[PDB]
């Protein structure tokens, strides 16, 4: 039963478990507002405020995932300096239930900066795809695949868009 620390914590009361942002902890007891958690590193266990951790692999903490972004918003943000070719982000679709959209910094034929948009369609049960030939159990796996090979995308995904 595993979670990632959202911030660092230094024990205030006793019985408290200190931890650090990004640390992985297993949850031994889910009862109340203070959970009994286990450190995957040190094997250590104590009580933590529950709002300081999240399920691992959850979508929101991903540096490439952006909330409340329209197509034009994403395009704007990706064009802004600090982002270069290959920079990318994924946002939830505003017009279609269950689907997402990938935006990737690209170059036109004049070596000018442009942004390319790809619909990420959802598969009736588990997964996601851009091309129906290539499917993934989830968005993390999709991002990982196209980081490694562009496979029809304008370029391989590199740096998540700057916040």
């Amino acid at each position: 039963n595993l979670v990632i620390a959202l911030h660092s914590y230094e024990p205030s009361h006793d019985g408290d478990l200190g931890f650090e942002k990004g640390e992985q902890l297993r949850i031994l007891e889910q009862s109340g507002e203070w959970w009994k958690a286990q450190s995957l590193t040190t094997g250590q266990e104590g009580f933590i405020p529950f709002n300081f951790v999240a399920k691992a692999n959850s979508l929101e903490p991903e540096p490439w995932f952006f909330k409340n972004l329209s197509r034009k918003d994403a395009e704007r943000q990706l064009l802004a300096p600090g982002n270069t070719h290959g920079s990318f982000l994924i946002r939830e679709s505003e017009s279609t239930a269950g689907s997402f959209s990938l935006s990737v910094r690209d170059f036109d034929q004049n070596q000018g900066e442009v942004v390319k948009h790809y619909k990420i369609r959802n598969l009736d049960n588990g997964g996601f795809y851009i091309s129906p030939r290539i499917t993934f159990p989830g968005l993390h796996e999709l991002v990982r695949h196209y980081t490694n090979a562009s496979d029809g995308l304008c370029t391989r995904l590199s740096r998540p868009c700057q916040t």
